[PDB]
């Protein structure tokens, strides 16, 4: 990568690497010649991945352990050595338990900053943020655009105030988990001034491989391997309507905000375009002919919702792509193709 | 008072009347001549003061009873032919539990402006925010000036990531309540633009009388009421240099930003000056020569955080006053002379 900040070989620290949006932002960091250092909560959360990733770039992944993202000091150990840092560990299960997915949230992004700041060698981070820390998008509004200071204030009210027993209780949790972890980033550059430049990425509903189907969940795109398989995840009706995109360009986004001098204290959206979940499902059709899916969900509407994508676009062309991966190329990652 | 919003005789809504703050604006509303609605969970928490409200200013003060501010709809039967709506509820325990006193802090403030914004009678509302939704301050800290724009985001993090066996965390997490309760009231106009203008008032440790010590725990002034007697309050260790305020002036602050034309959008602090409990008891020792005090409590310094209180002087200088009332006044107030 040409203009590149962080110089070829240097390591990244990458937390939750185990983790489905955490492997793809490995991934990348790899294949351009980085050498990464991912963190789990354990070992053997990462041993598949390290076999993995020692076949495809030998020598260069390496596995740290990280149990609890709110003790004091959490990333003081791991932090030594590296160059950049990618900060993607956030509880995603959609836990309608306020304190058991907003401390963690904010207590992992700000223990993280506070050891890059302490570490003299890292010059960028980037934080794993999300649309939703702008934006849960209603069905069918007009209108609404989205930019570097659309702030997802109604989550804050709505994952407090919402019963513990409401079916969008974790849904409106994790959005405020994310749109404060977030703010409280900025703020702490804000209020410290540290000698390392933040970039953040706020990626839509995230579709691609599973590179380890036996000890990942896949997230999101476990939910769509779910449905590929004819199951009809609980999780999937927690979910409004909304953009996709692929994991590569996520992955690609994160590697961007480390290395492009371009890209500089930015929040930049990984916002391709609206789906639906039967566009999923009759791209599910068009790539296994022979296969029986289920019968199409009714209309749920579409997010008309338009983001401020000029740094995710400028990001995408440096490093060597013609816009974002397409909806059907984004579920293929995933499912393959019968022929 | 000549050029009010509220014509003369118009009815207010406070709520947790019942309350030292909420007592305090109640009384300088009917010294001023307009009508009071004032709420509490029970009639009898209100007793005592109807009495005294009865006696003072016959036919202009009524109970009125809400249970529960956290639930769809409970400012809905109180709220009706109020031109005027003093928001002042709000958990002040110092809990450590984070789900009993952020909730009811956010979902209280946001039942009230929607209850105001479905009120066409409504004009004008205020909202009891803290100096704590900007800062809490650290000792001897030079060159910290809040004004309008300040917002305590280490709040935010302190009340979620500090353990429950913190010694201060109740004191952050009655912080964070206030900050994120006040900031979703400035969200709430700017998201539904309603007929009416919000104005906040933020207190500083409040000094000045209890009008009903029987029923009232006095909140701040209970603390320095139990110290004039000799008693240390386990909570006073939780107030460290900070600014006061006298009661009477957090009641006038309150009245301005209800009926004064030139007091729109504003965040009003309530904090006249630097106070140490140090200086309390020398207060004490002069007001009262025959009663032994505490000794004096190590010397922990000054808070050197200045205010902008320029809409907070001008609600003073409207309202007949020279300035703040000092603080020798306001612990008299409380506490009153020998002589
Ligand atoms: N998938 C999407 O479409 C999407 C969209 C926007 C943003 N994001 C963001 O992407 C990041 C990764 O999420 P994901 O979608 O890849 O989900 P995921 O596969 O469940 O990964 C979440 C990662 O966070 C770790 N983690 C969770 N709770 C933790 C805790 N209490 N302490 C330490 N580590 C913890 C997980 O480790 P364990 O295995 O040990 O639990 C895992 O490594 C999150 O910040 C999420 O908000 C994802
Ligand atoms: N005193 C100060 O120095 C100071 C400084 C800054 C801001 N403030 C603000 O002033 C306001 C009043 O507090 P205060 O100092 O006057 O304390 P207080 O004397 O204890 O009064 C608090 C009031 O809030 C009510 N309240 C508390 N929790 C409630 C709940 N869950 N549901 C309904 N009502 C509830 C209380 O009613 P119950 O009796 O029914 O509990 C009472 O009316 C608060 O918004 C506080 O943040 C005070
Ligand atoms: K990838
Ligand atoms: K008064």
């Amino acid at each position: 990568i040409d203009n590149a900040v962080l110089p070829a070989g240097s390591l990244v620290l990458v937390t939750g690497a185990n983790g489905f949006v955490g492997s793809h932002v490995v991934e990348q960091l790899l294949e351009h010649g980085y050498k990464v250092r991912g963190t789990a909560r354990s070992a053997s959360k990462l041993a598949n991945l390290q076999k993995r990733w020692d076949a495809k770039y030998p020598g260069r992944f390496e596995t740290a352990v990280v149990e609890d993202m709110l003790k004091d000091g959490a990333y003081d150990e791991v932090i030594k050595g590296a160059a950049g840092v990618a900060h993607i560990a956030s509880p995603v299960s959609f836990s309608p338990k306020y304190d058991e997915v907003v401390p963690p949230a904010i207590g992992g992004t700000l223990n993280a900053l506070r050891a890059a700041a302490a570490t003299p060698s890292v010059k960028r981070f980037v934080l794993t943020s999300s649309m939703m820390a702008a934006i849960v998008p209603k069905p069918n509004v007009p209108g609404i655009y989205l930019d570097e200071k659309s702030w997802n204030l109604e989550s804050i009210d709505k994952a407090v105030t919402l019963p513990e027993s409401h079916k969008e209780k974790g849904l409106w949790v994790y959005a405020a988990s994310k749109t404060m972890a977030e703010m409280l980033a900025w703020h702490f550059m804000d209020e410290n001034k540290p000698h390392f430049t933040l970039n953040t990425v706020l990626p839509a509903y995230t579709i691609g491989t599973i590179f380890d189907p036996e000890t990942q969940s896949g997230s999101t795109s476990g939910i769509v391997m779910k449905l590929f398989n004819g199951e009809v995840s609980p999780m999937l009706a927690l979910f409004g309507p909304q953009h996709y995109v692929s994991a590569f360009d996520i992955g690609l986004l994160h590697l961007g905000c480390l290395v492009l001098p371009q890209i500089e204290r930015r929040r930049v959206y990984g916002t391709a375009a609206p789906f639906d979940w039967n566009m999923v499902l009759a791209v599910f059709r068009k790539l296994w002919p022979s296969k029986t899916f289920p019968a199409d969900f009714p209309d749920q509407g579409q997010d008309l919702s338009v983001f401020d994508t000029r740094p995710s676009l400028e990001i995408l062309k440096s490093l060597g792509r013609e816009g974002w991966r397409s909806f059907e190329d984004s579920i293929k990652d995933l499912v393959g193709s019968e022929f």
